């Protein structure tokens, strides 16, 4: 099995998002989504899964930060700008039907950050990149 | 908008499940999972759509229980013996797809059990059963 454990740092003052929706895809055997100690920790049955987090402030603003692993590697992606009808569980999906979507995947990135339209600033690093038990930040500004 | 406020009973020391997934249909303009006071609390932009919650035990038991709003009404469906394939978001899409799911959500059930293939029973029963503000308890035996 695999392992991240995702701590979500706040750092602007001028928004507070909290998570509405936590979705495992359903290849290498699925996995789970469970809190420790305030942290995110995601368990998957082997390479080629993800899970996908939806966040969502008061004044609107909302993204997804989907953690995986792609042949045995970790992978990230931030998704922003959500329409309505763009629910974790429909981005989470995207990732191995849509081809844009496959080939952010395929990247096996340990750091990303993209901003939205507002121009804020989304990051994800992974502090611990290697093996079976992986740790990242999410990072909101 | 539609909220469905979930308050989750544990009955038998046999067994200890938890959250491990939760989901949220695209249909009317979405919605977003959150906790108040322990209760797992669903907001719909309108009705039409729904929100699944999968539960795992230490022992290998799972199920989903989903809840939403069709034309007007509540409605909630349960399924056990869950494969590892079978997460929530997998769940929860088959309510718009699959026809045996279609049916359960056209029911509009204040309340449905079932039990899985070890006997323990799974049910849902909506105390708040009309109206835009709808709460349900999830009893598991």
């Amino acid at each position: 099995t695999y392992k991240i454990t995702v701590r979500v740092y706040q750092t602007n003052p001028n928004a507070f998002f909290h998570p509405v929706e936590k979705t495992v895809w359903k290849y290498a055997n699925g996995g789970t989504w469970t809190i420790t100690d305030d942290q995110h920790v995601l368990t998957m049955g082997g390479s080629g899964t993800s899970g996908t987090l939806r966040f969502h402030a008061d004044n609107g603003e909302s993204f997804t930060a989907t953690f995986g692993v792609h042949n045995y590697k970790r992978w990230c992606d931030i998704v922003t700008n959500l329409a309505a009808d763009e629910t974790g569980m429909v981005i989470n999906q995207q990732y191995y039907s849509q081809k844009n979507r496959e080939e952010a995947r395929e990247r096996q990135l340990s750091n990303y950050e993209v901003k939205n339209a507002k121009g804020r600033n989304f990051e994800i690093v992974y502090t611990e990149a290697e093996g079976n038990d992986l740790h990242a930040n999410l990072i909101i500004g």
